[PDB]
Parts: structure tokens; sequence; C-alpha cells
């Protein structure tokens, strides 16, 4: 899910 982006990891 983009949740994985949301941090940049």
């Amino acid at each position: 899910s983009v949740a994985g982006r949301a941090q940049g990891m």
C-alpha cells in the first residue's frame, strides 16, 4: 500500500 512510502521505506 502507499503507506509504505508515507515515510520513505
